[PDB]
C-alpha cells in the first residue's frame, strides 16, 4: 500500500544497523576521525608491526588469509542481516541457503566500497588503514585481488549512497529469484519485486537531485556479478597454484555451488 512500505524499508534498514558492525556511515566518520586514527600499513614493516598487534607464511598469503578471514565474518553478519528481512524467514531453509550461498560475494563487494577510498581501505574492525600502492606492490597474483575492487569502488562510491540506500539495495542482491535450484522461486520473486520497488522510491526520495540514480544503481548490479566470477576464478587460481595458500571451508563450499 504505502505503509506496508514504510514498513518493508524500515525493518529492513533497521535489520541493516543491527547486523552489520561495519558500515558507509561509521567507516567515513574515521576516514576522517580524534576518536583513535586507524593505524596505517603501507609497507612489510608497518604490516608486520600490525600483524603484531592486529602465522609464519610468505606475506602475501597472510593477507590472502585476512581477507577471508572478513568475509566468513561478513557471511555470518549477512546470515542474520537476511533473516530479519521481511518474508525471508517463512522461505524454506533450502531457499535460505540457496539465496545466501548465491548472493553473499555479490553483498560483501557492494559494501566493501564503504570501507575504501581511492588511497587505501579500512581493516582490522576499523583500526587499520591499508594502503592500495602497498597491496598494488605484493607479489603477482596477489596483488590482483584488491586493485579491481578499487576500481569497482570508485565508480559505486561515485554514487554517493547512504546506509539506507545500501541496505536496501543488499536485500535486492539476496532475495533473487534467478539463484538455480530454488523451491518456492514465486515467492522469492514477491519478495523481490516489493523490495526493488521501495528501493527506487526510497532513491528517488532520498536522493532528489539525482533522478537517475536508480538506473545507474542497476547497473552496479551488473558489474558485481561480473567482478565476483573474476575474483572467484583469481581465488581458485591462487588456491590451485599458491601450495601455503588456502581456503576457508565454508568459502571452499561456497565457492564449490556457485559454479
Ligand atoms: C582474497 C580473498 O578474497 C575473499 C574476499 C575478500 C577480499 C578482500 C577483502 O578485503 C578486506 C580488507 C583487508 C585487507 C587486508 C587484510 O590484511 S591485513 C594483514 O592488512 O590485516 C585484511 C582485510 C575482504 C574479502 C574471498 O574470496 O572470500
Ligand atoms: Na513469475
Amino acid at each position: 500500500e504505502t505503509a506496508d512500505l514504510k514498513s518493508l524499508a524500515k525493518r529492513i534498514y533497521e535489520a541493516y544497523l543491527k547486523n552489520f558492525n561495519m558500515n558507509k556511515v561509521k567507516a567515513r566518520v574515521i576516514l576522517s576521525g580524534s576518536n583513535n586514527p586507524p593505524f596505517v600499513i603501507h609497507d612489510m614493516e608497518t604490516l608486520c608491526m600490525a600483524e603484531k598487534t592486529l602465522q609464519n607464511k610468505e606475506a602475501e598469503v597472510r593477507i590472502f588469509h585476512c581477507c577471508q578471514c572478513t568475509s566468513v565474518e561478513t557471511v555470518t553478519e549477512l546470515t542474520e542481516f537476511a533473516k530479519a528481512i521481511p518474508g525471508f524467514a517463512n522461505l524454506d531453509l533450502n531457499d535460505q541457503v540457496t539465496l545466501l550461498k548465491y548472493g553473499v560475494y555479490e553483498a560483501i563487494f557492494a559494501m566493501l566500497s564503504s570501507v575504501m577510498n581511492k588511497d587505501g581501505m579500512l581493516v582490522a574492525y576499523g583500526n587499520g588503514f591499508i594502503t592500495r600502492e602497498f597491496l598494488k606492490s605484493l607479489r603477482k597474483p596477489f596483488c590482483d585481488i584488491m586493485e579491481p575492487k578499487f576500481d569497482f569502488a570508485m565508480k559505486f562510491n561515485a554514487l554517493e549512497l547512504d546506509d539506507s540506500d545500501i541496505s536496501l539495495f543488499v536485500a535486492a542482491i539476496i532475495c533473487c529469484g534467478d539463484r538455480p535450484g530454488l523451491l518456492n522461486v514465486g515467492h522469492i520473486e514477491k519478495m523481490q519485486e516489493g523490495i526493488v520497488h521501495v528501493l527506487r522510491l526510497h532513491l528517488q526520495s532520498n536522493h532528489p537531485d539525482d533522478i537517475f540514480l536508480f538506473p545507474k544503481l542497476l547497473q552496479k548490479m551488473a558489474d558485481l556479478r561480473q567482478l565476483v566470477t573474476e575474483h572467484a576464478q583469481l581465488v581458485q587460481i591462487i588456491k590451485k597454484t599458491e601450495s601455503d595458500a588456502a581456503l576457508h571451508p565454508l568459502l571452499q563450499e561456497i565457492y564449490r555451488d556457485m559454479y
